[PDB]
């Protein structure tokens, strides 16, 4: 599988996002961008906006 980084782990095709200090979240898209404002992530190529959603 994929080692999140000495701690958690996810399945093939998943992505490890460190939205915490000791916790890891499973997100889609390899080069995805994990929204750190709150608790989210978006497909590689998008950005987090103030509209709660992601833009391009």
């Amino acid at each position: 599988d994929v080692q999140c980084g000495g701690g958690f782990s996810c399945h093939d095709g998943e992505t490890c996002c460190p939205t915490s200090q000791t916790t890891w979240g499973c997100c889609p898209s390899p080069k995805a961008v994990c929204c750190d404002d709150m608790q989210h992530c978006c497909p590689a190529g998008y950005k987090c906006g103030p509209g709660g959603t992601c833009i391009s």
